């Protein structure tokens, strides 16, 4: 048959011209209102059908969900995974290692529970933020610190002091990597990777910086194999390898060494960022609004107290706390073209072919912002998350960690980081900056991965 209708491409700049200067969003927005919630565009000679509005999200995802379960490449950093890992896995492959990851970080191992390691992180950030006495803070790298642990925490069976000079030197290179994958450059590059690829450029600044945290990775491997007690498995790495021990004879077997380095990597570039990157810009929006703060404040002191730590069995009696976080997942909307998928076999979708492979973009900005779902879609509400009775509700258009069987692996994880480090830090500072409410921006910058909020300075002050 054939694909979803679409504007008319060139022959190597596909529909590039026709893009709009503001952004990837607003173009998507003008082409959803002349040919609907699904089209093909050509980014380059690439073809992508594009899915607008929660229904086309929801039908593709859940609906034909195996159909709409492949991932697409990622140019950038195809030369550091190659399809190895979770998130850049296919087939059989992604299969045993979703499997394997989801049962390791859920029916652990090692002593302590995520919650557990989550709320000594927010222990030892509460700490490092009072020795701050309420100065002016950029809160990124302390962000990008605590959700890094937890991660290590998982997959190392340690944190770090948040001055560690050699934890500090591996961070920045991974965070600069960040911020290189995501540049107008490495935009550049996925358009027409084939050709830029024999000149310098942030691709290759990306590739030698991973190397270096996937020759740390190997590194830890070793060390871990070295001081292993099988009885008593540390963390992911430890249970990994005794996964390797046991599929030593089979040939088909995933687990092996590489699946692991880029396990591990994939589970650091999945978690830290989006996380870090929420929580940056939750407290931006708790400085714009004041009263929204004040009103979690109260609810952490009716709940939980001033003596006790928050733990994640209070969220189900802070329904305010909850909505509001919901709410700064909506509005932030980290991920707004969500992360590329494919189609594993030849599809029919609302009368169309998408033929096998093609690659597939659930925009899921669309859904967060959809006016059949969200009353005031461009403006702070955590009453779109509260009920007449102001219990929490659920929304259909709420899909912040996507649908299906791509579903973000560690949206438990992500979810119980931000009701632990968001009531943890409130219980014990209240916050301020130089930035009148009334002045502060809320509007991000739309780069490679997603959204990023505007830099700011913040006072955490002890109460
Ligand atoms: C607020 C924080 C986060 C958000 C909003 C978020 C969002 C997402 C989204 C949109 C996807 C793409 C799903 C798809 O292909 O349709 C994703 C994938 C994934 N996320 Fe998250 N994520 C967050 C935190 C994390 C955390 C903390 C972890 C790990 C501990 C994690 C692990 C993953 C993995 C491994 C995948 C790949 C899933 C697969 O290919 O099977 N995420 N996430
Ligand atoms: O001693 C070792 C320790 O055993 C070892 O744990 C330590 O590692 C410090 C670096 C930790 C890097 C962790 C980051 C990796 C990239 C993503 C963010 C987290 O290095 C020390 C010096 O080599
Ligand atoms: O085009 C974009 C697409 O709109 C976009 O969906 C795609 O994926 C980036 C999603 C960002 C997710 C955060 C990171 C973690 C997962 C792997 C690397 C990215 O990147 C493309 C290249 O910039």
């Amino acid at each position: 048959g054939k694909l979803p209708p679409g504007p008319s491409p060139l022959p190597v700049l596909g529909n590039l011209l026709q893009m709009d200067r503001k952004g990837l969003l607003r173009s998507f927005l003008r082409l959803r209102e002349k040919y609907g919630d699904v089209f093909t565009v050509y980014l380059g000679s690439r073809p992508v059908v594009v899915l607008c509005g929660t229904d086309a999200i929801r039908e593709a995802l859940v609906d034909q969900a195996e159909a709409f379960s492949g991932r697409g490449k990622i140019a950038v950093v195809d030369p550091i995974f190659q399809g190895y890992g979770v998130i850049f896995a296919n087939g059989e492959r992604w299969r045993a290692l979703r499997r394997f990851s989801l049962a390791t970080m859920r029916d652990f191992m090692g002593k302590r529970s995520v919650e557990e390691r989550i709320q000594e992180e927010a222990r030892c950030l509460v700490e490092e933020l009072r020795k701050s006495k309420g100065a002016l803070l950029d809160n990124t790298l302390l962000f990008h610190s605590i959700t890094s642990n937890i991660i290590c925490s998982i997959v190392f069976g340690k944190r770090f002091d948040y001055k560690d000079p050699v934890f500090l030197r591996l961070l920045d290179l991974f965070f600069q990597s960040f911020s290189l994958i995501s540049s107008f450059s490495s935009q550049v590059f996925e358009l027409f990777p084939g050709f830029l690829k024999y000149f310098p450029g942030t691709h290759r600044q990306i590739y030698r910086n991973l190397q270096e945290i996937n020759t740390f990775i190997g590194q830890s491997v070793e060390k871990h194999r070295a001081t292993l007690d099988p009885s008593n498995p540390r963390d992911f790495i430890d249970v990994y390898l005794l996964r390797m021990e046991k599929d030593k004879s089979d040939p088909s077997s995933e687990f092996h060494h590489q699946n692991l380095i880029l396990t591990v990597l994939s589970l650091f570039f999945a978690g830290t960022e989006t996380t870090s990157t929420t929580l940056r810009y939750g407290f931006l929006l708790m400085l714009k609004y004041p009263h929204v703060t004040e009103r979690v404040q109260k609810e952490i002191e009716q709940v939980i107290g001033s003596h006790r730590p928050p733990a994640l069995d209070d969220r189900a009696k802070m329904p305010y706390t909850d909505a509001v976080i919901h709410e700064i997942q909506r509005l932030g909307d980290l991920i707004p073209f969500g992360v590329p998928h494919t189609v594993t076999k030849d599809t029919q979708f609302r009368g169309y072919v998408i033929p096998k492979n093609t690659e597939v973009f659930p925009v899921l900005s669309s859904a967060l912002h959809d006016p059949r779902y969200f009353e005031t879609p461009n403006t702070f509400n955590p009453g779109h998350f509260l009920d007449a009775n102001g219990a929490l509700k659920r929304n259909e258009g709420f899909m912040p960690h996507s649908l299906g069987k791509r579903i973000c692996l560690g949206e438990g994880i992500a979810r119980t980081e931000l009701f632990l480090f968001f009531t943890t830090i409130l219980q014990n500072f209240s916050i301020a900056s130089p930035v009148p409410p009334e002045d502060i921006d809320l509007t991000p910058r739309e780069s490679g991965v997603g959204n990023v909020p505007p830099s700011y300075q913040i006072r955490f002050l002890a109460r």
